[PDB]
């Protein structure tokens, strides 16, 4: 049962580029409000040697605003909870592989990640450090195989302007049979909201909202 | 001048899978509501052997409704006007190219469309014509080296239900200097509301809202 | 039926990044050898503002040399001919789009080309004339839905070193069931033998060759 | 220094669609000749729930037979060893991402191997056991800023018939300066020799051999 308060605690393993790091977070949010709030350390490997930015959507969907005649795919999962499998693709043909395990075990979810990112070019804005946030964003998500699959193209703000294109794939996998949504959207806004130079210690928020088109069927 | 209703002609030269079609069309629009229909006669071809659907995002942003924080690129170009490119990449890796020209003459838009289409498995959804319908999909706009490009997530709803996925990439190119917007989205609809069994006579609807995140940054 | 000796004429309408062009081709080749020359005349949009390389590819599997124990789709194919659909995915994000219709009539092989390009960057070396020559390739042919699809990872040698990739995927087509050959790799080597500076008059040779693995299996 | 006989000791962490898995190889090779065989044990996660073939090519190019008019990048790396990223993309959209580091301490060839394979369709042929092989392939290099590039048109052999796609792409990192190759190629044949049906115990062979194109130039 998801009340509408609870506590969120995250560990984060990765490499990246060759350089391997660990990242621990606890937090809180409101699930049914579609909002919270995450406290990261940096836990090995600091200083990190690229942008924060591409961690940050690997650091749960159970937090988004679900209307009722739309069904909740994330909250309907737990207490078994689900998994997720993400493929980030960047325009400089840089690549992540990224695997989170969400299991609940009373007032919180532990979030259990594997990051990989490679082929990211050196002198390119992700090992150079050049992102200032990521674009608010419209997740689309339908059924393929029994599954939920989420396809997103989203967009990294540059440091002296312009963007950064990424290809968001996601296959969200319930770990008990849950009723399926229809085709749907969630609109997403990622924020750092503070943070310290070598970002080993970052405070994160996340916004998301599931909807229909909002434009009338004729 | 951009009136409160505004008339609109299509000629459509394109090719799929070998097949070459004519296609004109007549129709009416409110570009300011960011609706319109279009009156749509196959001349050459007839009957089409694939999905009409395929065809259907190519039959101009002009009939997009724009709140006023956000910059009109498509309406600010007129008289002059404006091109778009486009290519259309399905999961079946069948592939569109599809290149428009929009003209204003007094209160008619003319558009003229050059489309090919190929590499569609000949057992697949589209040259089987098992295609329902277009979901409703959410364009995200950036500006690149002066340019407005359009990423699309977009799905065709199937026959028995399942989805069949295609990446949009839109580059419209005003024939004029414009106020160019900052990062924004245009939630779209296009539909097929009245055709006969062979698709020859095809009545077309589109609308198109343009707008900023509905979630607030913190 | 197939001659040790063969002529070949050529027909191409084009447009690459919105320059319309007409290629006009006489030559001569042994089929059963896989060796060919072309006389090459560029008739419209004199001289062209980029690469002739891109094109060409797109100027018969026919000369092909095949070994007794691996069918011949394409020389089976006639007399009714056969087909062609090609992907051409430069790394800059480039695409080419081709077909060419492939007719017998003697002993002169008629091949009908549609070429498109589009996305080439205006700096790039496509649209720069910064390329020298095609490596020299190794299709691998598979047999998908009844059909013959090939396979190339493909290099431009750019002028001042290093190579300019492109993801290389065509579709052949029989107008008639032809006896299908395994999965078996064909080794090309195309070439530029001579050119007037504007490429308005270009003599072009291509040899192939199709193979099973020179290794032994265990 | 290589001599005509040395042995390989192989350690594979890997997780495929969440399944994590160790596997333990030792076995010997041939360098100057190409080839090489591997005893392949299951140490963790017996039995495995995916197809064994998509692990098979991450299991030296050091065992590669190399002329002497083309330079050889893996065996002028040793003493100090090289390092490889690849990329293994499919046609249903399943990818793995692969890194190994490789070492040598005396007449053994250390290979530590990090394996991550994800969204491959769960009634996919990967996750339903269906592959028969590798088909042989012709992989080409290419040099781009100063390190060696792989890419290979790959297709696994489908029990009942016809072929499953991948594209690699590998990127080789020796750790010391080394002579730099043209642009070549690598003829490559993997097959498993012998497997208990669980595929906990696999025997492991592979011949590679450099060449240029066998085509004359003009």
């Amino acid at each position: 049962l998801i009340k509408e308060d609870m506590r969120v605690k995250v560990h984060m393993e990765g490499n990246v580029n060759g350089h391997a790091f660990v990242i621990e977070g606890e937090g809180k949010g409101k699930p049914y409000e579609g909002t919270q709030t995450l406290n990261l350390t940096v836990k090995e490997g600091a200083p990190l040697p690229f942008s924060y930015d591409i961690l940050t959507t690997a650091l749960n969907r159970v937090f988004t605003k679900y209307p009722e005649d739309i069904p909740d795919y994330f909250k309907q999962s737990f207490p078994e909870g689900y998994s997720w499998e993400r493929t980030m693709t960047y325009e400089d043909k840089g690549i992540c592989t990224i695997r989170s395990d969400i299991s609940l075990e009373g007032d919180c979810f532990f979030q259990n990640v594997r990051f990989n990112g490679m082929n990211f070019p050196p002198n390119g804005p992700v090992m150079q450090k050049k992102t200032l946030k990521w674009e608010p964003s419209t997740e689309k998500l339908h059924v393929r195989d029994g599954l939920l699959v989420g396809n997103i193209n989203m967009a990294l703000l540059l440091e002296g302007g312009g963007h950064y294109l990424c290809d968001f794939k996601t296959t969200y996998k319930a770990k008990k049979v849950v009723q399926l949504p229809d085709y749907h959207f969630v609109d997403h806004r990622i924020e750092i909201l503070s943070n310290d130079s070598d970002y080993n210690k970052v405070k994160l928020y996340e916004h998301g909202v599931a909807r229909y088109s909002p434009l009338p069927s004729q």
